[PDB]
């Protein structure tokens, strides 16, 4: 995350941290049950095999043990069918399962999101939080130690649409956020990750960190995956 704030798993309690075994991070993830992490699928297009994953819950550092977090391993990796590298359909499903067989116990640092209602969106200029582990700059080699997360707002596909923008790169099943600044933004490593808006009084994943030109460039917001428009795909994935 670019700009932003520090945090640690409390005000993110659905976060998961994603990486991969020759030792390593590689994306965010939201916990939407207790046996299921939602994530990106271009998070693991490379390396399709579940057995080379380790999915953390209620862990807010990059390379250190937050206490209280719990390591899984992952019984299913499940990509979407219709994927396509600007990212088509970028979203994916992890069904987790510990070692001693466990599926993940809720408490203060570990905890659900709700997905959306069919279709349903917060107004444009919406104000939402993302939360990831993502480079805090573009040029930076480093990823932060530090869990991080900022505020960005709903913009509309008209808005997204046009070509300034990404023009016809973003589509319906997309939703783009940025801040009036352009000052901050999700950018590497932050891919899986939640877009969280209160909807109707209520924290809802909105979106999942998808892609985007560079990081905080004008005219260039954040595209997510708009989760109200695969419920469906969700819903049957998760039976
Ligand atoms: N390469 C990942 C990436 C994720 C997200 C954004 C949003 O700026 C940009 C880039």
């Amino acid at each position: 995350i670019i700009g932003g704030e520090f945090t640690t798993i409390e005000n993110q309690p659905w976060f998961a941290a994603i990486y991969r075994r020759s030792v390593t991070y590689v994306c965010g993830g939201s916990l939407i049950s207790p046996c299921w992490v939602i994530s990106a699928t271009h998070c693991f297009i490379d390396y399709p095999k579940k057995e080379d994953y380790i999915v953390y819950l209620g862990r807010s550092r990059l390379n250190s043990n937050t206490q209280g977090e719990m390591k899984f391993e992952v019984e299913n990796l499940i990509l979407h069918k219709d994927y396509s590298a600007a990212h088509h359909n970028d979203i994916a499903l992890l069904k987790i399962r510990s070692k001693e067989g466990r599926c993940a116990q809720p408490s203060r640092t570990i905890q659900t999101i709700a997905l959306p209602s069919m279709y349903n969106d917060p107004q444009f200029g919406t104000s939402c939080e993302i939360t990831g582990f993502g480079k805090e700059q573009s040029t930076d080699y480093l990823y932060p130690e530090q869990l991080k997360m900022t505020v960005v707002k709903l913009i509309s596909h008209r808005e997204c649409q046009q070509p300034h923008y990404y023009g016809s790169e973003v589509t319906t099943k997309m939703l783009c956020a940025a801040d009036p600044q352009w000052k901050t933004d999700s950018c590497q490593g932050d891919s899986g990750g939640p877009l969280v808006c209160s909807l109707q009084g209520r924290m809802t994943l909105t979106g999942i960190v998808s892609w985007g030109r560079g990081c905080a460039l004008k005219d260039k917001p954040g595209v997510y995956t708009r989760v109200s428009h695969f419920l469906p795909w969700i819903r049957s994935h998760t039976k």
